[PDB]
């Protein structure tokens, strides 16, 4: 009894180099869900940059991102999110991170009501094309078959 899991993937932990080393930039490369309705909301979309920054108050993060859409427009977005210590959960719902088979990557999974997606984004805007291979492979198996890899042939908007 064997050939039943799904390629490695480790949850990140908690050590208290979380969060400061995953400040700075990130891209979006790629979703996975169950069902296309859970991308929808990414179709329009040639890319989107962040920026994840310190709190104001303790266990807290500043993101921000501008979304290019594929018409060319910028829409600037700015979520709060609270760390809890000993975990590496976000919550704004929670999405979980995951360490990423790629360089400079991370995934993360956000789960909700009666709906659910995987997420991988990167410090390269343009990582290698295997790490995207690795990630649709790895959600694929965990049941998210629904794939949307994001165009990237449009500049980032200013953040
Ligand atoms: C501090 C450790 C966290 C580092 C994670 C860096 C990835 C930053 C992106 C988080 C995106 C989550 C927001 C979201 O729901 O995505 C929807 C779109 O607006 C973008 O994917």
């Amino acid at each position: 009894s064997h050939m039943n899991q799904c390629p490695e993937h480790s949850q990140l932990t908690t050590g208290k180099e979380f969060p400061e080393v995953h400040l700075g930039q990130w891209y979006f490369i790629a979703g996975a869900a169950p069902t296309k309705e859970e991308l929808a909301t990414f179709d329009p979309v040639d890319n989107i940059v962040f920026n994840m920054a310190a709190g104001s108050a303790p266990m807290q993060l500043h993101l921000r991102a501008t979304i290019r859409m594929k018409d060319g427009l910028c829409v600037p977005r700015k979520w709060i999110y609270h760390l809890t210590e000993g975990s590496t959960d976000l919550r704004t719902m929670k999405t979980e991170l995951f360490s990423s088979s790629c360089p400079g990557g991370i995934m993360l999974n956000e789960t909700g009501q009666g709906y659910q997606r995987f997420l991988l984004y990167n410090r390269s805007p343009h990582p290698p094309e295997k790490c995207v291979e690795e990630f649709k492979s790895l959600t694929s198996c965990l049941d998210s078959k629904a794939f949307l890899l994001t165009p990237r042939n449009q500049e980032a908007c200013e953040l």
